[PDB]
RNA sequence: UCUGAGAGUUUGAUCCUGGCUCAGGAUUAACGCUGGCGGCAUGCCUAAUACAUGCAAGUCGAUCGAAAGUAGUAAU
């Protein structure tokens, strides 16, 4: 049940000898709601041919997603390019307080409370590029302990 | 135990810098349309401009002389 949710649908054109070629350019985000979610861009003539070319390419690269309590665990901050979106770690509850492409990513990755703030550009694909960035660079609670030799996290 | 939502807009199309505008609240508010009632609260932001008229600090005869009024033949 690999829900999927188009995040923008840009017109895209060239120049040629006389008159413009447009394409339509897709931005679908594909996510199971239990820890994997990939981001898809096609472009094509038409919408459904674009919107299949651009869940394959999603579906392609999924990526792997931890949840700790339903949020996410540490506060961090994506950067990819202009673009720095800030998540932060949320009591259960308040929901999911963010708005636009981070919170298509966030509703489809599988994570509820999340704080949120896009400190930089409202460009879909670099928000996005963000918010899959700051989530990845994550750390658990049990590789630093592996790494730092504690106990599983205890104190 | 706190705790943050974005979008539109330069270009044939894209990214960034960057300004403008909007989605939310708020007031000692005014205007247009309309208009039934009740519980609370507010009500010259301007000319510290000029003001009719009527009210807004008096009280004690158990401090004191006198006066006045009513009863009383008078004293009282
Ligand atoms: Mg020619
Ligand atoms: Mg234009
Ligand atoms: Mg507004």
């Amino acid at each position: 049940e690999f829900e999927e949710r188009i995040v923008k649908l840009k017109r895209i054109s060239k120049t040629t000898k006389g008159g413009r070629n447009m394409r339509f350019s897709v931005l679908v985000v594909v996510g199971n709601r239990k820890g994997k979610i990939g981001y898809g861009i096609a472009k094509a003539l038409e919408v459904p041919n674009a919107i299949k070319k651009a869940i394959k390419a999603a579906h392609n690269s999924l990526h792997t997603i931890e949840i700790h309590k339903g949020s996410i665990y540490h506060e961090v901050i994506g950067r990819s390019g202009a673009s720095r979106v800030l998540l932060k770690p949320a009591p259960q509850g308040t929901g999911i307080i963010a708005g636009g492409a981070i919170r298509a990513i966030i509703e489809l990755a599988g994570y509820s409370d999340i704080y949120t703030k896009n400190l930089g550009r409202n460009t879909p694909i670099n928000m996005i590029h963000a918010t899959m960035d700051g989530i990845l660079k994550q750390l658990s609670p049990r590789r630093v302990a592996i790494l730092r030799n504690k106990n599983l996290n205890e104190l």
